[PDB]
Protein backbone atom coordinates (compact mmCIF):
# COMPACT_ATOMS: atom_id res chain seq x y z
CA UNK A 1 0.00 0.00 0.00
CA UNK A 2 1.01 3.38 -1.06
CA UNK A 3 2.76 5.73 1.62
CA UNK A 4 0.16 7.71 1.20
CA UNK A 5 -3.09 5.48 2.07
CA UNK A 6 -1.46 4.37 5.33
CA UNK A 7 -2.45 6.06 8.61
CA UNK A 8 0.25 5.97 11.57
CA UNK A 9 -1.22 7.09 14.87
CA UNK A 10 1.27 5.53 16.72
CA UNK A 11 5.07 5.23 16.27
CA UNK A 12 7.15 2.05 16.13
CA UNK A 13 7.56 1.90 19.54
CA UNK A 14 3.73 2.54 20.39
CA UNK A 15 3.18 -0.35 18.80
CA UNK A 16 5.55 -3.06 19.95
CA UNK A 17 5.32 -1.88 23.55
CA UNK A 18 4.68 -4.81 25.90
CA UNK A 19 1.56 -4.27 28.02
CA UNK A 20 0.38 -6.31 30.78
CA UNK A 21 -2.98 -6.07 32.05
CA UNK A 22 -3.66 -6.19 36.21
CA UNK A 23 -7.49 -7.64 35.28
CA UNK A 24 -6.96 -8.71 31.49
CA UNK A 25 -10.48 -9.72 29.39
CA UNK A 26 -10.05 -10.21 25.74
CA UNK A 27 -12.66 -11.71 23.33
CA UNK A 28 -12.51 -12.89 19.63
CA UNK A 29 -14.91 -10.37 17.26
CA UNK A 30 -14.78 -12.21 14.22
CA UNK A 31 -11.49 -11.93 12.71
CA UNK A 32 -10.39 -9.61 15.76
CA UNK A 33 -9.32 -9.79 18.80
CA UNK A 34 -9.95 -7.47 21.80
CA UNK A 35 -8.10 -6.82 24.77
CA UNK A 36 -8.80 -4.71 27.46
CA UNK A 37 -7.19 -4.15 31.61
CA UNK A 38 -10.72 -4.00 33.63
CA UNK A 39 -8.14 -3.02 36.09
CA UNK A 40 -8.49 0.54 34.40
CA UNK A 41 -11.00 3.24 35.73
CA UNK A 42 -11.97 6.55 35.51
CA UNK A 43 -10.00 7.63 33.15
CA UNK A 44 -9.97 9.77 29.00
CA UNK A 45 -8.91 7.29 27.14
CA UNK A 46 -8.03 7.55 23.23
CA UNK A 47 -8.09 5.03 20.78
CA UNK A 48 -5.42 5.32 18.17
CA UNK A 49 -4.58 2.99 15.06
CA UNK A 50 -2.66 2.48 11.81
CA UNK A 51 -4.33 1.15 9.36
CA UNK A 52 -4.22 1.21 5.19
CA UNK A 53 -7.24 3.36 3.63
CA UNK A 54 -8.65 2.77 -0.01
CA UNK A 55 -11.63 5.23 -1.63
CA UNK A 56 -11.98 6.98 1.54
CA UNK A 57 -12.36 4.52 4.30
CA UNK A 58 -10.36 2.20 6.25
CA UNK A 59 -9.48 -0.95 4.36
CA UNK A 60 -6.85 -3.22 6.63
CA UNK A 61 -6.37 -2.45 10.37
CA UNK A 62 -2.45 -3.52 11.41
CA UNK A 63 -3.58 -2.48 15.08
CA UNK A 64 -5.25 -0.40 17.42
CA UNK A 65 -4.28 0.64 20.88
CA UNK A 66 -6.14 2.30 23.88
CA UNK A 67 -4.19 4.90 25.36
CA UNK A 68 -4.72 6.56 29.08
CA UNK A 69 -3.67 10.72 29.24
CA UNK A 70 -0.50 9.14 30.82
CA UNK A 71 0.25 7.35 28.04
CA UNK A 72 0.09 3.58 28.99
CA UNK A 73 -2.09 1.16 26.44
CA UNK A 74 -4.76 -0.38 28.15
CA UNK A 75 -6.45 -2.16 25.63
CA UNK A 76 -5.77 -3.23 21.97
CA UNK A 77 -7.73 -4.37 19.21
CA UNK A 78 -5.54 -7.06 16.62
CA UNK A 79 -5.94 -8.90 13.58
CA UNK A 80 -6.22 -12.61 14.00
CA UNK A 81 -3.50 -14.29 11.78
CA UNK A 82 -5.50 -17.15 11.19
CA UNK A 83 -7.84 -14.12 9.41
CA UNK A 84 -5.83 -12.52 6.95
CA UNK A 85 -9.25 -10.90 5.88
CA UNK A 86 -11.60 -8.08 7.61
CA UNK A 87 -13.51 -5.76 6.62
CA UNK A 88 -14.49 -2.08 7.66
CA UNK A 89 -17.40 -3.81 9.87
CA UNK A 90 -15.43 -6.17 11.29
CA UNK A 91 -13.26 -2.89 13.03
CA UNK A 92 -16.31 -1.22 13.50
CA UNK A 93 -17.86 -3.95 15.43
CA UNK A 94 -14.75 -3.90 17.69
CA UNK A 95 -14.16 -0.69 18.64
CA UNK A 96 -18.24 -0.33 19.62
CA UNK A 97 -17.11 -3.37 21.80
CA UNK A 98 -13.93 -2.39 23.42
CA UNK A 99 -15.42 1.06 23.95
CA UNK A 100 -18.34 -0.39 25.76
CA UNK A 101 -15.94 -2.20 28.08
CA UNK A 102 -13.99 0.48 29.09
CA UNK A 103 -17.16 2.68 30.03
CA UNK A 104 -18.11 -0.39 31.76
CA UNK A 105 -15.45 1.01 34.09
CA UNK A 106 -16.19 4.57 34.03
CA UNK A 107 -13.78 5.47 31.42
CA UNK A 108 -14.22 8.19 29.11
CA UNK A 109 -13.47 6.90 25.72
CA UNK A 110 -12.12 9.03 22.45
CA UNK A 111 -11.05 7.85 18.82
CA UNK A 112 -8.14 9.46 16.82
CA UNK A 113 -8.95 12.53 14.32
CA UNK A 114 -8.22 9.86 11.62
CA UNK A 115 -10.27 7.00 13.13
CA UNK A 116 -12.89 8.75 13.15
CA UNK A 117 -12.23 10.53 9.09
CA UNK A 118 -11.73 6.85 8.29
CA UNK A 119 -14.03 4.71 9.98
CA UNK A 120 -16.02 5.36 13.15
CA UNK A 121 -18.49 8.20 12.57
CA UNK A 122 -21.41 8.88 10.50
Amino acid sequence: TPASRYITDMTIEELSRDWFMLMPKQKVEGPLCIRIDQAIMDKNIMLKANFSVIFDRLETLILLRAFTEEGAIVGEISPLPSFPGHTIEDVKNAIGVLIGGLEWNDNTVRVSKTLQRFAWGS
